[PDB]
DNA sequence: GGAATTATAATTCC
DNA sequence: GGAATTATAATTCC
């Protein structure tokens, strides 16, 4: 039970740090049989991070603008996982700092489509797009979302329940032999 | 206006003929716009006949059992076309014949998928057959039918009042059954 | 989980 | 209306 829940290959970070919460979600079910997941934006001082957080018993911490400082805490590939390895607590003042403005706008700002159609295959995607189509399929359920630039097609294969101006959270970007796609993964997560 | 509404190519037959009427099928909208048509089945002595009318003033004239005349119908590969330009008169007694068991057996008999497929492609088909698959898709719905023991895939890309077929086209790379202009389901 | 394979639906040309 | 083309979904293999 060290990293469980981890996604493999994940590093692990002894050292405590400091950070500010910035968003949170509700708690849902990302598999059937484990517990569930929320998705948080943090920050700290030099930068912002995406976080997955698998342990329930820490949602209340995961509330805006408070301050916790986090031990043991995992990193894949610049994203935050958090299970009940790691040590998570509420702030003293005296490591409490001040988020600079230009971070939490970066934070709030969503990437743009055709960059996004740059990156490397299987980089993790969050943002607020816009949805032009929503096709029914037995076993997926496909959106085309735009910009003022591009558009890409969204593949979510998980369950056709609670789907129907749109945040992605954790999409899986694919630059297949064909056009870019955004595939549903194991946290990926909508919201409106 | 001759041959109006008729499958292209179709003979025409100016001969009277006196058949008996089997089936029929309840009129129903096959093309948009344009006039309802009902399917049914007769049968002379020498075989039996699948028929397609468009004339619906003759839907009466077409119940079970009764004996009718028809004069320049249209055969289409074999099928009889029927509309307003033929002559369907009530028969007369003397030539009110009986149709023998095994032709009536004919005509209710349903073909076997498995030489179904071995027909040629454009062929009609139709039957009562079992369902054990059925697709919903925006532009089409796919359902599977069988027999003891083969099977074969339908496809209808029509209005989609749907919960045995009349004309449905046999067709390449694997064989199904297709709908056309003339195809009809019934439960 | 992603790409490549196969299955399948819809479009198009004759 | 049928077949071949292309678009699309689902399956499978690494």
């Amino acid at each position: 039970t060290p990293k469980k829940n981890i996604s493999k290959g994940a590093v692990l970070h002894e050292k405590p740090m400091t950070v500010m919460v910035l968003t949170a979600t509700e708690p849902f079910n990302y598999k059937e049989g484990k517990e569930n997941m929320f998705h948080a934006t943090v920050a700290t001082e030099s930068q912002y991070y995406r976080v997955k957080v698998f342990n329930m018993d820490l949602k209340e911490k995961f509330t805006e603008n408070k301050f916790i400082t986090i031990s043991k805490y995992f990193n894949s590939s610049g994203i935050l996982e958090i299970n009940e390895t790691a040590t998570v607590s509420e702030a003293a003042p005296n490591q409490m700092f001040e988020v600079p403005k230009n971070i939490i706008r970066s934070a709030k700002e969503t990437l743009k489509i055709s960059k996004i159609k740059e990156l490397d295959s299987g980089t993790l995607i969050y943002g607020v797009f816009a949805v032009e189509k929503k096709k029914v399929n037995d076993k997926s359920i496909t959106f085309k979302i735009k910009d003022n630039e591009d558009n890409i097609k969204v593949v979510w294969d998980k369950e056709q329940h609670n789907i129907n101006k749109l945040q992605l959270f954790s999409f899986h970007l694919r630059k297949g032999n064909g056009k870019p796609i955004l595939h549903s993964g194991n946290h990926s997560f909508i919201k409106g």
